[PDB]
Order: C-alpha cells, then structure tokens, then sequence
C-alpha cells in the first residue's frame, strides 16, 4: 500500500483532486495528508451524499402522553422518590453530548469550558459534576446507600483531548475517574454541490462532527451499549452541554417516565414566541418525532389553538430519557434508517491556485444525524413539560451577536432562579442600609444592577433546603452558599 | 431680603442657603417650590413605610386581539373612522430622563441601529403620518391626529430642537404639542431637601403620574376638547414596536363603550419587570413590578399560566372627558410612590460626594393610577412579537430590553410581514432560506428587514411589493421602492 494505490482507490471514488497538491507539499505534510485519507471510506461517503442530494401534516402530542411539572405538581413527589430510588439501586447512567465545535462564542475551546460569569466562576462542566454529585448524596441519605451515577460525555475529534485533560487537572470534579466515560464522535467532510470532498488546506480535509445523532455509530464504535449493560444500567439521561440551568439526572423526569412504562421521553418547554430556534414534538401519521426550527414553515409556527397558546408549543430542551434495550435496538438494528440532515454552508477551502479563501456564496453541505431521530422507533413515547426558568437557558451566541441565548442571559437566569429559591426558602436581600430590596429590581440608573447570588449544587439540587441558611434573614448581595458556609461578596 | 429665607424656617429648609454667603439661578429655581406641599409629600410618603386583596383581570373586562380575532376587522374600522373624523389624539411621555443608556440625549432621539437608522421619534411620526394618509383613503378626507408631548425640564429643549431640525418629521408644527411636567426635590431619610450644587437643589421629574398636574398647567385638556378630540392614546417612548394611535385598540375601547382601557401582553416569567393589571377592592390598578411580592408573581391558574398575567405595556386609552375629571377632580387622590437613591450631593464643607449607600429617596406619582377612578375600565390583549420590545438598558447592562433585543425585534417582526405577504428571502446562491435560521458560525446572522411606517403600520399593503418575490438581505422598503443593502 502505497501512494500508487491511494491515487486508484480515490480516482475510482470520484475524489482524485484530493492529491492535487500532493507535489508542493512538505515531506511531513504528505505524511500528514497520506494518514487521513487512507483511514476514510469514500465509497460510504459517496453514498451518504448520494442520499443526500436525493433526499434534498403535523400534529400536537395527544394528551395522554404528555405531563407536566406544573399541571401535574401533585404527581411530583411520587415521580421524584421513583427516580431517587433509581439512582440509589445505581441503575441511572447520563450521557453529555459535547461534540459540537463552531467558534460562534469566538472561543477555541469547547463550550463546557465556557465560564459564563457566575459570582463562582464555574464552567458548565463543573457546574454539572456537582449536580451528578448532589444527586449520589441525596440519594444515599433517603435510602441509606452509597451509590453512582456514571458520567458518559461524547466527544468530537477536536474536543477528545483538551476535554480529557481539562477533567484531569481539575481532578475530575470530585467524581471517581472510573465512573467518567469519555468516547468520540465520527467526523465527516464537508462536500461541493457537485460530490468532490473539499479540502481545508492544501494538505487537510475540511471535517465536521456528524451530528449530535452520530451518538448511535459513536455508542457502537465504541462498545458503550455493552459497557452500560455490564454496569447494570437501565436508564439513560441524554442532555445538551450549553443550559446552565440543566437537570443533570432530574428525579423528576426519570420517574415520569419510569411510572409510565416509557422507553423514550422528552423533557420541553412551552414555546411561546413563534420564531424561537428550539425544534418542536409532535407526531406525524401517528408517528412521533421533532420538526427542527430550521425545517418548520412560518405558517405552522405561528398557528394557533383556541385557548390562545401557539398549537406546536412544546418547545425541545435536548433533554431525553432512553432505557438501555431501546439503545441496543437503535444502535444495532435502527441507527442505519436515521437520515442525514443536509444544510448548504460557506465553508472555507484552499483554492486551485493554493490560496485559502472564505467564500462569499454557499459552496457546498455539511450533513448531520439528529439525536431526537430514533423517537419515531420507540415503543411507548412521553412528553415532560417544565418551566423554563428553572430549566432551560441555553448558551448558542456571543454577546455580540443577536441578543439572547448567550453569556449574560445565561448567568442572569442562574442568579435570578437561586434569588427566587432564597426568597421562597424564606430569606430576604437588603441594600446598604439593611432597607429591603423588592422581589423584582428597578433598575433606573447606570450603576443599578440585579441581585447576584448563586447557591452551589451540593447545598441545593432544586431550591430544596435552604431554610435552616436563609429563613428570616436577609443578605447583601452577592450572596453565594456553598460548602465553605454563607459568602456575602464585597 | 429675608422673605425666602423666613419661608425656609418655617419648613425647616433654611439648611438650603446654607452655601449662600460663598446666587441668581439658586433663588429662581428656590422660589417656585412649594414647601408646605413637599413636607406634606414627604410625611405622608414615607408614612409607615394590597397583595392578598389582589384579583385577576376578570373575562369579561378582557378582549384579545388572537382569541377574538373574528372581530379584529369590525374594532380596526371603528377606530379608523374616529381617526378620520379628528377624533383621535396621541399622548407620548417623553418626561423621563436618565444615565441608564449612558448617552445625554433624551430615549426618543436613540439611534437602535437599525438599517434605515431612523431613531424612535421619527418611528413613531411616521406611523403617525401612516394612519392619516390610510384613513384619508379610505374615508376621502384629509384628517389629523394631534401629537402632545410631554417633556420635563431636562428634555424640554432638546426635544423641541430636534423636531425643528427635522422639520417635524413631516407632520405640522401645529399639531405637535410640547409640554412640560413638573419636578420634585430629592429628599434625606429624615425630609431633608438635598442639595446638589452648594448652588443646585437636585431635583427629577415627577413621575409619570405627573401628567394630570401638567395637563392642567399648560391648559391641555382644553386644547383637546377646542379640537374637538375624543379619544387619547397614551404611550411610553421607549417601545420600538408601539403601535401609535392603533386603530384596533381604540376601536375595541369605542366599541366596549370605555372610558378607560389598558393594553397589555401575556406575562409568562414571574419576574419579568412589567407591572401587572388587576383589581382590588372592586376597582381596578396596576401593581408595579417592584411592589409584587414573590408569592403572588410566581402564581399560577389551573390553566397553567400565570394568575396574574396581563402585563403593562404603557399603552392606555382615556376619553377627554375622564381625564377633564381626573385633572380637575381625581388628580389629589394620586399617591407618591417612594424608591430609595444614591443621590450625588454638596454636604457641608462643600465637599462633593458620590454616594456608598442610599442617602434619600424620590418620589413619583404614576400614569395608571387613575384607572381606580374610570366608570367602564377594559384590558385589551395583543402578542409581545407584534407590539413590545422596550429600550430600558445598555448593551453592557444585564441583557435584556437594550438596543439589540430592539433592534431585532423590529426586524424579525417586518421579516415576518414580508413572509406572510408571500415574500421569500435567498441566500447568495438563490436558494430559500428557512423562516428560522441555524446561526451556528461566527458571521451567521439573522435575516434583516426594515419597512418604514409609510409603507406598512402593522403588515398589510405588501402584496404588490414582496408578494412571489425573492430577496437579498439587508432588504429596505421605503418610500423611495425597494432596497437590497
Ligand atoms: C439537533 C438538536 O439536538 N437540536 C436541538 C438543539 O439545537 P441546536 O441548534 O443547538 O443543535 P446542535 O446540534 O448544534 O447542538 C445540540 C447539542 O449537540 C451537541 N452536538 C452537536 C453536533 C455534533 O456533531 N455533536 C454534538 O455533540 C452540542 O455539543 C450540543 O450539546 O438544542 C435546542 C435547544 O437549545 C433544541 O430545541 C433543538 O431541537
Ligand atoms: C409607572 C409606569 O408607567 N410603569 C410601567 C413602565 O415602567 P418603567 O419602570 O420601565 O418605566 P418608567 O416609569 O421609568 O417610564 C415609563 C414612561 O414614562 C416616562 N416618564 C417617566 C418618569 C417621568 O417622570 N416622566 C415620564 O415622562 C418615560 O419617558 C417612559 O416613556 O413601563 C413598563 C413596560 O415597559 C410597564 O410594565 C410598567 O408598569
């Protein structure tokens, strides 16, 4: 196997301009070049876009399926106490979906590293270690036992390694090193409308991440489904790295969905504002699935029912629960009838004249797998509705750019929900003087700024036992609870 | 000599002169300040320092713009028609002032950033201007709608000249009335007039509830009634969305037989800052925002939404008759709500500070404080992306309601019109980009349209524009056609 016999291999394929530079490249760049295309498989890539090129009405969940957090709050304690018990028989694994890679926060590193401001400074992947650790404590204080909760995190092929040794210096976060399974993602090429693979640099392929679905080929590559069955694992909470707010193993969901039977469900939001980008559940042919925001029409976001409410209103958190035999089903026998989802991007690419340039047009697509896709195999489908104050804020721009859904939304929805729990735990914050500060601020003048406070996960998973630290006594802000005691900030 | 400075001791204000011997415009801004009257203020404000007699809006008080969409077109005709007999005014209030958006001009000059970089006055004029020229279509006569404008003493001038420089925006210096509220000093814990300058009292206009004392200074009530107006819009400046004299809200109010309505959207977050209508006692009131507790914001119906969900967009409708009333009747009932300061100050030794913790308070009356006194009171509810998105913060503030929220709320709303109207947006290849876009690079950015009031008030009169058309954008629409930046 030599050069001769790559040059064949992709002529055959279509994709011999790939070695277009081959002559002018730096004997340690050939090298470079040689290993990542003999590692691909440019007949299933052809196909893929085959597919792609060629694959180039909806209606609400029924009632029966779909509970509700707050519609259904006398149900709460029963589906909280179901799931605690899970966590302590140690039959509950999570599985973080932190492969996506973009710069749109204009940052190198991955988003769970991403310090969006808190008093604590703590990075989404910290403030999430400490749920999963909150919850192993609490459960074993209900029921008696030590128990564990593993931490699956998928990785892409520019995350695996500065992810592992971000953990690694921070000691892991107070978790058990054995019980953190990091594996990776596939990655594929971006493609010109015409099917020629296109290349990044004179001596790289420009690739991707496959797509938050590529989670099923990444499972099978890397024989997680077997390692969930040999830890005795029976359901899988599947989250979004980017909500400061997540429910990392919320009792809550996985009972509801445990009492009902359910071997699939979806934790939402309502949707109240049509054009919001979060995807929407529903069912097709009695069918469920998710119409992406991407792939809705205006006309049907904007439809409405009688009582005023939008009629697709149950908003997708990327927050799911799926059993282990559902994922051994979807990883060998479903995962190849998930389709790829095609979106025509610029992609930068080194020219014919060895130039990089940042195209002004589309020039080609990037195609991906969702993981909400496989909804449409389960067995018995549910639908969790929360509220998104005290579960969804999600973390997708810079503060430059659009307006919301970025650093300073994000950690002001953290600290406006951990004011509300001290409040609602019977605590009050003062100003200077000690006068009592409203539940809700005015802000009238440049230097007014909203009550800052922030409660360590350790000391409250939900709101829940802050009374003994807070009843009838108020606080100056920057209020933080943790571990080391009460922090008033100067 | 000694006539203002007995009138001083008497009040126990002779602390004010106290830098005088170290003195023109300190003795004129002195003298027009009611003494008696503003310890009389302050005892009864700071008096001992209504949540469990709190009801929500009642059904059948509260109409909607979606749930009763079946009348929408009988309500939009009604309203069209007073406009077109000059029976409709519009009242802005432009009084406030403040260094939250860290600029020195007042809020109704903000440059937002938008494509045309038209600022929130000029919006508001043209769409002004729009209703007039519609309702002259459709009617066959010219018609006007008076635009009063209340300012306070530190916006007065400024408003006044940039009209001038615009030429009004087209409307008639006639029929744009500037008037000034009044003000009130800041005052010390223990009702101690502040001084700002050891020649300056600090002094802040009187909150928006100072409107009925204004009204009645300047005459205004009578200039209405000598034009023959019926119907008043009251509005916020802030809102880039405010639909200005809206045919639909006025025309629900005409048709209900109001003499006072509220128009408000659904409030969904618990702590959103909106205050919230309610009544209480069998009248109905507004319960600001920072005078909830917790408990009752956070509470919800079987239904599953708020209990207390019609949130305040400062958008009220009075017939001339009940704010005659209220301006020669209701007005001392209106109370003063207190807010605790950091106001700067000149103490003795004339040494200038900044304030580390509150050294007084201010007081306010506010705008709904007069719905307690309406004999038909009616809540009108539209959707939040069609008309509100207030401009109360700067950028580097706490991120919400600043000039980008703004900014994209107009230009997600006018791409939404172009839509609806059978329009479609390409990227630079021609191909359809979706109603929502994935914006996952660093220079993706949503798609962005501006259509000027002259075109379209609230997204009809597309058709011959946009209708099974393909554009680019930044995509303008004007007078001067159609634009692809
Ligand atoms: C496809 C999907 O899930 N869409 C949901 C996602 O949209 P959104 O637009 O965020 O979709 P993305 O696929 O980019 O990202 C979702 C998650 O998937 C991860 N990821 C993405 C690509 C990849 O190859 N590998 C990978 O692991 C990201 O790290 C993130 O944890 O969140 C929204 C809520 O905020 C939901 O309303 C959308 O329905
Ligand atoms: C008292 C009042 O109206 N509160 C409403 C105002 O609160 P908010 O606190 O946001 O607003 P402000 O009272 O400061 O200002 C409202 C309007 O009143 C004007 N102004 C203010 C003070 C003054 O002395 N003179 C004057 O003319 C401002 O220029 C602005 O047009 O808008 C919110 C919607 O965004 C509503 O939910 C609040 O219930």
């Amino acid at each position: 196997m030599n050069i001769n016999d790559l040059k064949l291999t992709l002529s055959k394929a279509g994709q011999e301009h790939l070695l277009r530079f081959w002559n002018e490249l730096e004997e340690a760049q050939q090298v470079e070049l040689y290993a990542e295309l003999q590692a691909m498989n440019f007949e299933e890539l052809n196909f893929f876009f085959q597919k792609a090129i060629e694959g180039f009405r909806m209606e609400p969940v029924p009632r029966e399926v779909l509970g509700s957090a707050t519609r259904d709050q006398d149900q709460l304690q029963a589906w909280e106490s179901e799931g605690l018990f899970q966590i302590s028989q140690n039959k509950v694994a999570v599985l973080l979906l932190a492969g996506g890679q973009g710069t749109r926060l204009g940052v190198a590193y991955p988003k769970g590293m991403y310090d969006v401001g808190l008093p604590s400074r703590k990075t989404l992947f910290q403030i999430q270690a400490e749920r999963i650790l909150k919850l192993q404590q609490v459960a074993e204080k209900y029921y008696g036992n030590k128990c564990i909760i593993p931490w699956y995190i998928m990785t892409s092929g520019r995350t695996m390694e500065s992810t592992k040794e971000f953990f690694t210096k921070h000691k892991y976060f107070g978790l058990k090193k054995e019980n953190v399974i990091f594996f990776q993602q596939g990655m594929l090429p971006a493609m010109s409308f015409d099917g020629k693979i296109i290349l990044e640099e004179k001596n790289k392929v420009s690739m991707a991440p496959d797509g938050n679905g590529g989670l099923y080929r990444a499972l099978a590559a890397q024989n997680i489904v077997e390692d969930m069955e040999q830890r005795g694992i029976w359901s899988i909470h599947v989250y979004c790295v980017d909500n400061i707010l997540v429910k990392v193993a919320d009792p809550r969901f996985i009972g509801f969905c445990i009492q009902k039977g359910a071997d699939c469900g979806a934790k939402v939001v309502e949707k109240t504002n049509p054009t919001e980008p979060v995807g929407v559940v529903c069912r097709v042919d009695g069918v469920y699935q998710v119409v992406e925001y991407s792939e809705i029409s205006l006309a049907t976001a904007q439809k409405r029912s009688s009582d005023g409410r939008l009629l697709f209103n149950a908003g997708n958190i990327a927050n799911h629960f799926f059993t282990v035999p559902f994922l051994r089903d979807v990883v060998n026998v479903y995962e190849p009838q998930l389709q790829h989802h095609v979106a025509q991007k610029k992609i930068p690419y080194v020219d014919t004249q060895g130039q990089l340039i940042k195209p002004d047009k589309p020039n080609g697509i990037k195609m991906e797998k969702f993981v909400f896709d496989i909804f449409q195999f389960a067995k018995k489908f549910v639908v969790y509705e929360v509220l998104r104050e005290d579960e969804f804020s999600p973390l997708k721009n810079a503060d430059s750019q659009n307006g919301k859904d970025n650093p300073t939304t994000a950690r002001h929805a953290l600290m406006s929900l951990h004011h509300c729990w001290v409040l609602n735990a019977g605590g009050h914050f003062i100003d200077e003087n000690g006068s009592r500060l409203p539940a809700i601020p005015r802000l009238k003048d440049a230097n007014d700024v909203p009550i800052q406070c922030e409660i360590s996960p350790l000391i409250s998973y939900a709101g829940e036992g802050l009374e003994s630290y807070v009843a009838d006594k108020e606080f100056h802000a920057p209020l933080i609870i943790d571990e080391n005691g009460v922090h008033e900030l100067v």
